[PDB]
């Protein structure tokens, strides 16, 4: 992941165009005195922040000899876009590629993965998340050359937010971020990010977000939401809470109705944890003590993969 | 327009994130003696190439004293992708925007602008789309601050091609082209990077596709096809015929086939036209005479907006 103009030369293979996301400031839609700079990771060679995930697990595990091409099989339980970045890039690389999702997800959350030749395994509805995850774990048991990405405890993935993303952020912030502010899922985000800007002398405020209606890092109970991408319900290896200043509850409708103002304020397309993430640092931007600083927050995801999910329902129905 | 390394910048605006794309060689899918580079335009930030011709006109009809924010009403018929970038770029600019379709069209084409506040005209079914364009000259003839967009005769769409799109590939292959191929839509895109071309000496061939079933270039007769971007069905004014070298007819059915097979050979996710260029480039590829040449073609659009159209329905199909 050495830097690489993509704007002067031409990739090999399109995984060289994973990271080196763009930054952008939100502008009609900060009302604040302090500045908020937007890490663009919607844009992406497959539209989200996984991709920089999916590229850690086959380049470092193909590296230490833990994966090997044609033999062996990748397997995860995803009902999002971790699966994504996966079966992509599992496709190129020469990888059977297994991603597990209940029967009752929509037609463009199977029909994206088998564009790319990942086999889906349907489980049953009634068993929810839960019966897809043990699905997965019961294929890698079973089989010794399947084997779990392991999204939520690998090591690979804060790593590569270490290596990359954060080091982006440094370059294009000019050496001065005072918040990073980032929804949880895994945890590698926030936590890469926040391990590079120490290392680089930065006294940034660490900021996690998670949904008001599954307040885990918060110490409260888990529970269904509507914040996709976000809020596991546990709290995953990836992350290291010794590096977090403040756990900032985002209710479901406030990440809705944010990333619904952001595409005509700012045109800014994307999908709820994005809509949260950016409502956390406007929440933070008003707090009198943040005026004129420089508060750094990540678009997770392109809008177009949510237009028949709930976040643009009210647009939908306004259409019908 | 001025080169602005996104990698290492905060952007005042998502505008300066259009263009200054990705090139990338086809891989596995290329079994030829000659390279065949891929111009990313499915990386710009509403995910296709329209996103230039949309900020060229903004940007330069509001310096010529065109357009004025707030009082001037962008008006366009388009069921594609120039629809998606003036709604984008308008919502931001302060333009109130609208967009005239069949009533037949999907859901997903007319939530798609309605995000961004662009207000959308539905025009009886059966009138198609020649009762989208007679209801937008209408609502421009009628009211003075309506203006037409202009998509297949502005002088905006060649111009912003040559100024950014043609000068990036220039430098990306390293000033070294011998062949140059896209679909024709607006013919904005050909057009411009040949003048670039030819401006900076090189002697590539200039290869315009069109739709087999529509072959308007050809001297045919124009027809109803699945290509979705290409083969208006007459020869439009942003054409400057006299620097093509070659207009090659590509069918439907093998644009289709090579879409679905880039994605797994290459993971290049795109529309049909994208399908279509690169059929296009590897038939040009396989003339014993290109050998140890490079052929540079466009991926016109990214394919997340095609996953309910005709594109990927034997997926779709095998899925169900
Ligand atoms: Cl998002
Ligand atoms: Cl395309
Ligand atoms: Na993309
Ligand atoms: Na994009």
């Amino acid at each position: 992941a050495a830097p690489f103009d993509k704007s002067k030369n031409v990739a090999q293979s399109i995984d060289q165009l994973i990271g080196q996301t763009p930054a952008l400031y939100l502008n009609k839609l900060n009302n604040t005195k302090a500045k908020v700079v937007l890490k663009m990771e919607c844009e992406n060679p497959m539209a989200s922040v996984k991709d920089r995930l999916g590229f850690a697990i086959y380049d470092k595990a193909e590296k230490e000899g833990k994966l090997i091409p044609g033999k062996s099989i990748v397997v995860e339980s995803s009902s999002g876009n971790t699966g994504v970045s996966l079966a992509h890039l599992g496709a190129i690389r020469g990888y059977k590629v297994i991603i597990t999702m209940p029967e009752s997800m929509s037609l463009e959350r199977r029909c994206l993965l088998r564009i790319f030749g990942a086999e889906v395994i349907l489980t049953p509805a009634a068993l929810g998340m839960k019966g897809a995850v043990a699905m997965a774990k019961k294929i890698v048991a079973a089989n010794p050359n399947a084997v779990l990405a392991d999204q939520f405890a690998t090591k690979y993935n804060a790593l590569i937010h270490e290596e990359t993303t954060g080091p982006e952020i440094w370059e294009q912030t000019n050496h001065n971020v005072d918040c990073f502010i980032a929804g949880v899922g895994t945890g590698g985000t926030l936590t890469g990010v926040a391990r590079a800007l120490k290392k680089m002398g930065s006294h940034a405020r660490i900021v996690a977000v998670e949904p008001t209606e599954s307040p885990v890092l918060s110490g409260g109970k888990p529970g269904p939401h509507k914040i996709q991408g976000i809020g596991p319900g546990f709290v995953p290896d990836v992350l290291d809470r010794s590096l977090i200043d403040e756990v900032l509850c985002v209710a479901g409708d406030d990440a809705i109705e944010t990333a619904l103002k952001l595409t005509r304020s700012d045109g800014v397309f994307c999908g709820f944890s994005g809509g949260a993430n950016v409502y956390a640092a406007l929440k933070i931007a008003e707090r009198p003590e943040m005026e004129g600083k420089t508060i750094v927050t990540v678009i997770p995801s392109f809008g177009e993969r949510y237009l028949s999910t709930t976040l643009y329902r009210s647009v939908r129905d306004e259409v019908s």
